[PDB]
């Protein structure tokens, strides 16, 4: 059978969001699965930047690459 390999949608954890690629906006609620090897960047809250390893590759599992990154908003 099929094998759905992509990883979900994060739920906002602080005052951020996130910066996807082949995606605009109205979208980003309701999605399954991101595609195999999908990077992402955690934006601040509005055009707030963040000094941290800001990177997601997306795996070939339901997770991403290093889950756990405390983003701090510097600007």
């Amino acid at each position: 059978g099929p094998t759905s390999e992509g990883c979900q949608i994060i739920h906002p954890p602080w005052e951020g969001g996130i910066r996807y690629r082949g995606l605009t906006r109205d979208q980003v609620k309701a999605i399954n699965f991101l595609p195999v090897d999908y990077e992402i960047e955690y934006v601040c809250r509005g055009e707030r930047e963040v000094v941290g390893p800001k990177v997601r590759k997306c795996l070939a599992n339901g997770s991403w690459t290093d889950m756990d990154t405390p983003s701090r908003c510097v600007r």
